[PDB]
């Protein structure tokens, strides 16, 4: 059994896969790559570093082991976009974003198509290339013979990586038709990296050789674990257990906390992390049997019949209405906790006030038309009547439409156009009764106000 796997490097968005690369192969078995198994690793998903991972496999008639280190990485710097201390090359210059023939940099797949980098080294053997390394923790590059040389025949070079003088990593000897290869090596704590390309056979004839796509990756200097967990056991809640007052800043906070994962910065995820932790222990759980205060005793009697039942009206009788029908009702108070109000038949009621029913988002049918709101009676003073005819809508706009003033035979004695508040001139009435109409009319709330005052 012959278990291989090689040394991966992934970004923070990309999904790691763990079997990815490994292969197993025996001769008495043939391909055992399904059968492969994790004997040990320290990887944690959401996590940026460099993890450990053991494979093992076993056959028909025996085991075997390898091991490779997969890092999660974060910000990169591309190699040519650096300037190198050092660059030997057997022929040629050493070429950056292009080969050393100054076409674009192209090696070979593993399905024979060619790959076109925008990025890398182009090279030539004998060639060594020293880069300063240092704050860096992963050196990543493709490797292999550039395509310029595909007619060539006899070109072949072999890669070879130096961390501080110490050789790292290696390729076998690539030619022409060899696809191109990975070398993920770990540069952390170093102060140079060597890119060394050997000659192989045949001398240097033709080795154009590229250092594809490489590029130095960072550990991530953030790390979203603690407010992925917070989020996860935020979302678990029910948000109908809490008052909207307090479920609403938890609601915030959970979006603060999602908008903070996609911004990958360090303080905008901590800042978000304590918000979150705040409104967590700030929440507040509703009472479904506390006692409403319904001063209108109509309203009472009202919800007491949609509901069936006597005595106090709670809060999570008020949560279950979707539905209520009033009569004689004047005074709208307590209605604002029926947070799940749908439709709302009030017609013909004494309402001058849809205030209470402002925060109720779920309130798609309400049916307060023809309302009659006996306002009293008005005392004349100083020659003169003055009255409140300010009719609330549930925006808290004033609806009052007309105001006129009408006499014991019905014949209207002045109109007007209405404001907050009217004042009727008394001193040219003749002595008697009379009553002020105060019209309102909006989108389903209509009725009239009505005053008296004698002379
Ligand atoms: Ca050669």
């Amino acid at each position: 059994p012959i278990i291989k796997g090689e040394n991966l490097a992934y970004s923070m968005d990309e999904k790691v896969d763990l079997m990815k690369g490994i292969t197993a192969t025996d001769i008495e078995d043939g391909n055992i790559t399904s059968k492969v198994q994790i004997k040990s690793s320290d990887f944690v998903e959401g996590k940026s570093g460099i993890f450990t991972v053991v494979y093992s496999v076993t056959d028909s008639d025996l085991t075997s082991e390898c091991s490779r280190t997969i890092a999660v990485t974060d910000k990169e710097t591309q190699l040519s976009d650096l300037n190198w201390k050092s660059a030997t090359i057997g022929s040629g210059s050493v070429r950056k974003d292009r080969a050393v023939s100054g076409n674009q940099i192209r090696l070979l797949n593993e399905d024979n198509s060619v790959e076109t980098f925008a990025k890398g080294i182009g090279t030539h053997s004998y060639s060594e290339i020293v880069y300063n390394s240092e704050g860096y923790d992963i050196f990543d590059t493709w490797v292999g013979i550039d395509r310029h040389v595909a007619d060539k025949k006899v070109s072949s070079v072999k890669f070879k990586v130096y961390v501080d003088g110490e050789l790292k990593a290696e390729t076998d000897v690539m030619r022409i038709d060899t696809p191109k290869k990975r070398l993920v090596v770990d540069v952390r704590n170093s102060k140079e990296i060597k890119l060394v390309v050997d000659v192989a056979d045949n001398g240097n004839n033709w080795d154009h050789a590229d250092w594809a796509d490489a590029k130095f990756r960072n550990l991530a200097e953030y790390d979203a674990s603690e407010l992925n967990k917070a989020i996860e056991e935020a979302k678990k809640l029910d948000l109908n257990n809490y008052t909207e007052e307090s479920s609403e800043a938890l609601k915030n906070a959970i979006s603060k906390g999602e908008e903070a994962l996609l911004s990958k910065d360090k303080e905008t995820i901590n800042s978000a992390l304590e918000e979150l932790n705040k409104e967590m222990n700030s929440l507040v759980k509703v009472d479904l049997n506390a006692v409403i205060n319904i001063p209108d005793k109509y309203l009472l009697k009202s919800i007491q019949n949609q509901l069936n039942k006597t005595g106090d009206i709670t809060l999570g009788d008020m949560y279950s209405l979707t539905t209520l029908t009033l009569s004689g009702v004047e005074d709208l108070t307590g209605l604002e906790n029926a947070k799940n109000l749908e439709t709302l038949n009030m017609d013909y009621n004494e309402v001058k006030d849809l205030r209470p029913l402002s925060k109720l988002k779920k309130l798609n049918t309400l049916n307060a038309q023809e309302q009659f709101i006996a306002a009293g009676e008005l005392k004349p003073s100083n020659g003169k009547v003055i009255g409140d005819s300010k009719v609330y809508n549930r925006e808290g706009k004033n609806v009052a439409k007309t105001i006129r003033v009408v006499d014991k035979n019905g014949n209207t004695i002045l109109e007007q156009d209405a404001k907050d508040e009217f004042t009727i001139n008394t001193k040219d009435l003749s002595s008697g009764l009379y009553g002020v109409h105060v019209l309102f009319e909006d989108e389903g709330f209509s009725g009239v106000m009505f005053y008296l005052f004698n002379v």
